[PDB]
């Protein structure tokens, strides 16, 4: 497929990736969802080097992302190997509001930057 959702790669253990969908679902069940999904792919139990990034619009598609996305992002991110970008669609403003440790915790989820930053930092 193309848009809205479609499988966009999985790697697996390591050098994983994926995208954000690209269509609006906004958040009604996206708690447990995201949960279910990402967790169960595993973001939390198994140690798994891979991340996260937006498609290419992903700004009405998404929301409340902070919330469960983010919490479930920063918390189970800082845990283990795992990354997450976005392009900035409101992510600054949202994400920011919600996990305001970023000043501390860095390079855990930002923007634009995981593509050169694994190549880098997975060879030196």
């Amino acid at each position: 497929m193309h848009d809205i959702d479609d499988y966009p790669q999985a790697k697996r253990v390591p050098g994983l990736v994926v995208y954000r969908y690209d269509a609006p679902l906004c958040f009604a069940n996206a708690e447990d969802f995201r949960r279910r999904a990402l967790t169960v792919v595993d973001q939390d139990p198994g140690q798994v080097e891979w991340f996260v990034l937006n498609a290419e619009s992903n700004v009405e598609v998404d929301l409340t992302a902070l919330d469960a996305l983010d919490q479930l992002r920063t918390e189970l991110l800082r845990r283990g190997i795992v990354f997450a970008m976005a392009r900035v669609k409101q992510d600054l403003r949202e994400s920011l509001r919600a996990a305001s440790l970023l000043d501390k915790i860095g390079e855990d989820h930002i923007f634009m930057t995981l593509p050169t930053a694994v190549q880098a930092f997975r060879r030196r």
